């Protein structure tokens, strides 16, 4: 799984 | 799964 | 399963 | 399942 | 503009 | 934007 | 921009 | 801006 | 800006 | 599993 | 930036 | 897993 | 910025 | 495992 | 810039 | 496992 925040 | 947060 | 937030 | 919040 | 396949 | 496939 | 491939 | 792949 | 990648 | 935070 | 490759 | 924070 | 590979 | 902070 | 590989 | 701050 991926998680990616900005 | 994929989460995009941004 | 995709979750996209902007 | 796709979620996409704009 | 959002957009969601699935 | 955002941009969810599955 | 979010970009959520799965 | 946000990408996530799984 | 963040990639995550799995 | 992958985790991207900016 | 934040890369992460799994 | 990789976690990457900026 | 922050790179992580596994 | 590999973890990232900048 | 902090790079972490395993 | 590999851990880099910076």
């Amino acid at each position: 799984g991926s998680q990616a925040s900005s």
